[PDB]
């Protein structure tokens, strides 16, 4: 009867506990910490609370005069519950969709918003990632929205390189392209790259300056160095040609 | 009975767990990653919770005290868990009608709020597409508020420059248009153009300097190359012209 | 009975697929892309999943065990599409009720955010507007929250030019005047603008600098031209009549 | 009996298709546009819709099998709908409460947040504002949040006037005195203006300047006048004066 | 019986319409506008529409085929009214709050985010606002969620004042010590001042310039006066006393 | 019966206006301002309607023909009001947990967003803050969700100052370590600081200058006039060792 | 019967009221400040009411004419009780989650957002930042949603200098390269690094300079002093060598 019905409830209770010091041996691992303690006093007060209001309920219906009001608050706090757990199954079904289409995979290249760095390890509802300086950042899936992957595909370079207006286009242009050639010549740069620089000239005009654009396609994950490369021919081949920075202008009175 | 009824939910369970083994093979395609051990093992995680709960829902009516507890608990899940999935069907819609309207194909050029690239696929929650600097992006369709296509319809280029207050207007309108005119005589440049240039005078007058505009309409995505050749041309006759750029005035005491 | 009914069912979904191939055939239409393959399966699926949860929902109503765990699920399902579509119908209004006041009509200029352009065409959930890139963008209904249309009543323009402070305003307000007075005497000019001009003499002062204003009212779409001639003929006047630009000024020590 | 109802939805809906030939009319006014085929088609295809719906529930509720997947459909779409219009409501009682305090009336001049213009006609949803460039703005009701009108109680100028920190304040205020003088005796200006100037001297010093504050108090929408004519008497005065403009200061090595 | 009822809701209908009479007689009011012909048909609108809702409920119930469509159709009706009604109970309950507090008096001067004016008059849902340029600004209680009150409590300024590196601590910091002294003894500022100066001397370094601390406590809304004499009195003792301004510098080559 | 049951809700009607008159007591307090006659009619109003409700409902219920129109609409009135008190329960709840907690007292230096000011007083929904110039600030619970506190635990100066790129870093250094020194040997800016300086070095370079950071720990409070001091001493000590503030540098031609 | 259920109630009541003067010791922690005399109040204020709606809701459940009015309120009440504990329960189960991956422990340093500083103490609800100027921040879990922390994994520098274009790499990058081997052959700034450092070279160019950039990798928290000995011996042999920093180019006329 109710006793029997009781007696079944401190039994799923304590078995309940049973399996808090089960998660006690998981969470057990070195890995989550030690101080597990805290955990384990939280799901020891929940099993009681879920046990306590089992009683209670059982005896109210037992009761005879409706359980209306804590049956109504019960409600009220499960509706709490639901709204306060959106992030949580919001996080849980992004990161299952991400991994689904195999948006990210460990040791690549992303970039989530403001942050840049290699993925080191995904949760269920998170994922670490590991910044140039060293820091450890953690963002959940349902914070992501729209992401870079850098490993996926192929990799290029567009490089713009401003020149000073009062020079002349054509010198500046062919010192750009010898400075390509030098680079070409390389052996492993060339490695690098895949196929034949795209020259573009001029691509914009300013009021004390002029910009040429040279454009590659480079293997994965490999287009920064080629770009600090270029960067060093490009000055270096400047300084040759006597092509000019750009510079300030003014008039007095 | 009871009993026939929990062996028709233990039979479907297998069948859900051999469907899981389908999606094995499914998952099994080089092309969504390898580690696919861990979406298997959720899946058997969730068939296991389904069964055990359809299993205790049907003891919980054979047993006669009302499922209230445990159904009101089984309420909340599933209204947080309707909570969650907004974001999911909100991208499934969207998707679908932006597709209904031909707005997004395979290959053409987007921007999509900060991004500009080329789509590369669709997806049924999100869009890849690939950006100039190689990286890959994911958009969900949700995500995606507004969005141009450059492939759609025609192109036109909007092309504004500079000249220096001190100057007389007529000299520089004159190079511009001369400037526009060995442009024109150019073969597969007026192959992209369509039509004649608009050239529209000085469109405004700043404190050290005033602008010209002149304005066509081309070939879709062929907009860019005849800007550039434009600016080449411009400097070239503004060079030749004797035409200053903007420069700065000050006074002394 | 149960049978009966059954195969109702299997005869409306052979109708729903039925009207699939004939929405195949309206999106067989040239217009809305060739891909329509993807679309016909999701109806398909659709069809098919709609038929067995009808058809599982009447064996549970004739099976006595209560369709409560399968009812909830399906509920909680709908919850979510419901949460999901919103914005849609939140578009599907929003339009409805700008084409009720004559809001936007088909070429009309119009500014919608940071986006100015021609309306294209208006579906029922967006509207397309051609921007003077040639780029062509899609903005659904809920997007727009407030716009700005070019075509409804007059048009006007309001022009302020900096004068430094170091000369007299008689003499610059004079050069102003005439300069507009060569723009009247203008025919077609004088054919765009409706009225006469209203000057305002100095409407403000800086540190180095104050500014005159003039202003017209025109017809609908024509107030750049004017403000271009305007802004050419007082660059002209202004020449002639040697005021200064604006000039920075400082002292050493 | 069944029948007999279902010949009354019948009636009902002729009767509709009726009400949207006078809604035909309605629209078939010249203001709002003359393409109303196209609302006139959703209207027709709506009251199918419903009429097809309540024939569909009569024949539910007269199967015997439960209308429950129908019912719950329906229910879903009911609440997408109610979910998508609370935009609507919001802006009918939010311009509803507008206008019963008065804040709001034709032809007086009002700032919505970065829009200033005359508002030229309030609908039941939004309300049309001509700005001065002569473009027509459609602002909702609930859209709006804050705003202020220009031609409510009186009208007032707060005039702050720079003066290099070299000279000596008991000239400049002098000269700033003598212009506000000049100003007074001018005898429609005077009219414009309701009561005595307010001289506050010097109110803030800054790294090479200090600014002089006076304040008047003037008809509504007249401030802007009165203070064009202060801003030029007060040029004209500080000439006269060789009261100096904030001047840049520097020293070398 | 149910005609007798349907009696009963004509007779309410006409004593509503009655009450919008009285509420004309209210509108009517010099206050409120003069253009109340528009409110009035709308509460005769929405009266008519309660009464014929109210027949067709009394219909429905009195036929005996449910009533599930309209009263379903009536739920959603009265839930997206619900939802569109948070903004106004919004504001109802935070202008009751704010006046439990005394957060708010008529004409005191408030800060309420990018607005400082005088508070002129509160509605239920808002309140008014007059800025120093004669504007009237509408604020909802909702919209309202930090402000600030300057005539609770007390008055206090702190100055700061910049001075240039080169020159030395004492010499400035008596200068200024000088003027507050002059301050100090002129008889109504000193009356304004509620006791003595809090001098703090460097309160920071710049690049090219230290600033000096003073800090004062005074009657509420006095603030700004004894701040512009303060300011007044250091220009002219630092004029008198030889102290610098900060001045740029840099070296060439 | 129904006529005995509604004399009970006259009687308690009576009572709740006998508790506004209690209310009207405790409004009367001079704290809370002394026009609380607005307040007391709004509250009589609520009664009325309260009591109107019930003998409606009263009569609807004796009625038999079913009170579902105004009960939904009672309803709808509920939720409204339910959905417009989500703000106010929230600052309730967060106000509770943050003096649970010990985050704020009275009368200590808090920082909430950008406002720092000292804490007054603390109501049930909003606390004030008085600002250093005398405003008062009322901040409702829910709108604060991150603050600092100036008196927990302990408080530290980090001071970081600019010298130019071209002078030594032993010289300046050892000026930073003497300006220290000489602070070190006053006695109550001793008794402020905590321990010994800890000097940084070098912690950054620009193109014309590198800065040197110093950090001490002082007590609560303490940490600004220790700034001011230390500042005063780093001028003076930079003076006399000839150390050189950072200076623009540019070439000519 | 009733009355004993009465009973019940009071004397659940006063157990609560012990409860409290339970929760009163625990309160009176010195901890939690000494001022708990206002939420004891308010404990008690709550057990009242509570008391009061039970013995109201058997009262009305013993009176036969339905708690219908009465049961609405408190559904509303409740559902806005539950509508505003959102928040709450957000924090409850982020703070639960980020324990449970390893996130968050004591004493590490974070970055939650743009404050930086060491973790004191975490509540349940909150966790406790002390910043490097002695402020105690108190976090709320739901108001942090990605944060980074410097403790986990290893630790690195990246150092970009900037060099005068004028000047030729080999020399500028031979200086840099001369610089960080004077800083490895320190002792325990050798001993801080692990590995060897990675020259990059020239990693850009701009209109008046060039960068070179180093990379290291050292122990957690050990990378800002390796970064300040790295600049100051950069420094000391940039002005060893000669080279320049950035300098500003114009030209007169």
């Amino acid at each position: 009867a109710l006793i029997l019905f009781f007696s079944a409830v401190g039994w799923t209770v304590l078995a309940s506990l049973i399996e808090n010091r089960l998660a006690s041996d998981i969470h057990g691992r070195p890995l989550p910490s030690a101080r597990t303690r805290t955990l384990l006093t939280l799901f020891r007060n929940a099993l009681a609370v879920i046990i306590s209001t089992i009683t209670i309920m059982i005896v109210l219906s037992e009761i005879g005069v409706n359980i209306a009001p804590l049956l109504a608050g019960a409600g009220a706090l499960g509706l709490a519950i639901s709204f306060g757990s959106q992030t949580l199954v919001k996080d849980i079904i992004t990161g299952v969709f991400i991994q689904f289409e195999n948006g990210m995979n460990t040791g690549d290249l992303v970039t989530i918003g403001p942050l840049t760095g290699t993925v080191e390890r995904m949760s269920i509802r998170s994922v670490g990632v590991r910044q140039d300086t060293g820091a450890y950042h953690i963002i959940p899936w349902s914070s992501i929205t729209t992401f870079a992957n850098f490993v996926r595909g192929i990799g290029s370079v567009v490089a713009n390189y401003d020149v000073d207006r009062h020079e002349d286009a054509d010198k500046a242009n062919q010192a750009l392209k010898d400075a390509v050639a030098e680079l070409m010549e390389n052996e492993e740069i060339r490695g690098l790259i895949i196929g034949e620089p795209n020259f573009a000239g001029i691509v914009g005009l300013s009021n004390t300056a002029f910009t040429l654009r040279v454009s590659f396609t480079t293997l994965p994950l490999k287009q920064w160095t080629v770009r600090f490369a270029l960067d060093s021919q490009v000055k270096k081949h400047f300084d040759l040609a006597g092509v000019r920075a750009p510079v300030q202008t003014y008039q007095v009175l």
